[PDB]
């Protein structure tokens, strides 16, 4: 993943989240320090109950993670809750409605994210 380019990717995601010091939550939870971040954690989001409950089942953003996760996201967190034994939990949908199906856009998206992570 090439993060400079993974830069402009972000563009697409910008209309919804923001990275960086202090970076707020908007439509969607902060990004900064997401890699390795347990979903659905983010102080002061309100999350989905599919979002928070794949958190609490085990759901961390590695970037293997999040590569999988981009290309539809209701898709990767049913799989997750269900694989985990919790199924019942993986009725409900994500807020988040935008899909990158791209593989490289998403490899460069997610370097520009570790970025922002220790
Ligand atoms: C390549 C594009 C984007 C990236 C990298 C991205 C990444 C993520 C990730 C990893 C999460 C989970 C965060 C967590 O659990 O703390 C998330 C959640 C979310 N994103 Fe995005 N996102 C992108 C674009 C968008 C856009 C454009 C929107 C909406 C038009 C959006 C709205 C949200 C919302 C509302 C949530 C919370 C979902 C829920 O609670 O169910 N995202 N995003």
């Amino acid at each position: 993943g090439d993060p400079a380019k993974g830069e402009a990717v972000f563009k697409k995601c910008m209309a919804c989240h923001r990275v960086g010091p202090d970076a707020k939550n908007l439509v969607g939870p902060a990004l900064t320090g997401v890699i390795d971040r347990q979903a659905g954690t983010a102080p002061g989001f309100n999350y989905s109950a599919i979002n928070h409950a794949a958190g609490e089942a085990g759901l961390h953003w590695t970037p293997e993670n999040i590569i999988a996760y981009l290309p539809d996201p209701n898709a990767f967190l049913r799989k997750f809750l269900a694989d985990a034994g919790h199924a019942e939990q993986a009725k409900g949908s994500t807020k988040m409605v935008f899909k990158l199906p791209d593989e490289q856009e998403r490899k460069d998206v997610v370097a520009y994210l570790k970025q922002f992570s220790p």
